[PDB]
Parts: C-alpha cells; sequence; structure tokens
C-alpha cells in the first residue's frame, strides 16, 4: 500500500527552494520502483509547483505560494516499476496552504 499524509504549507515562504514538505510511504518500500506525482500543480497548469522524489518520497515545493491565487492542491501520488507500470496507487495527495 502507499500512505499519503496530506501537508500544510505556510502561506508566501521566504528561499531558499526547493524545500521539502511532507513525504509518501510505500509499505513495501521501493527497491526496483519509483514514485510519481500528477496533478495540477505538478503536470497540469500550474505546472513544476511540487516534486517528489522517485526513490525516498519526499515531497517538495519549488516556489512561494500564494493562498488566494490557489489554496488547495489535489494531488495524485503512485509507484510504478523501473519501466512504468503502475504497482502501487495512485492516491489522494492533499497539499493545503495556509496562512
Ligand atoms: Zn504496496
Ligand atoms: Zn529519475
Amino acid at each position: 500500500s502507499i500512505l499519503a499524509t496530506p501537508i500544510l504549507i505556510p502561506e508566501n515562504q521566504r528561499p531558499p527552494f526547493p524545500r521539502s514538505v511532507g513525504k509518501v510511504i510505500r509499505s513495501e518500500g521501493t527497491e526496483g520502483a519509483k514514485f510519481r506525482l500528477s496533478g495540477k500543480g505538478v503536470d497540469q497548469d500550474p505546472k513544476g509547483i511540487f516534486r517528489i522524489n522517485e526513490i525516498s518520497g519526499d515531497v517538495s515545493v519549488t516556489r512561494p505560494l500564494d493562498r488566494e491565487a490557489i489554496a488547495n492542491y489535489e494531488l495524485e501520488v503512485e509507484v510504478t516499476d523501473l519501466s512504468g507500470k503502475i504497482i502501487d496507487g495512485p492516491v489522494r495527495l492533499d497539499i493545503s496552504v495556509i496562512d
């Protein structure tokens, strides 16, 4: 299974970026496997705001967030084998921008 825990990010962070903001966990680990993240904020507009590390599941943010532009993101996180076949998930990853 995959455990995605909602992430809260204070609005208008100072840099340096990227900044780690949370971590998704696969119960079996990732040996021979890759985390993959998608959604608005990742691969749909606005693109490139959030990333996940394929091995560690560390979720990062790449810039300051304006809560009055977008207050919440609802992402998909899944795990594939090395060839891109889904083997776990997707599950919903909530990211909320807080005051
Ligand atoms: Zn699993
Ligand atoms: Zn890679």
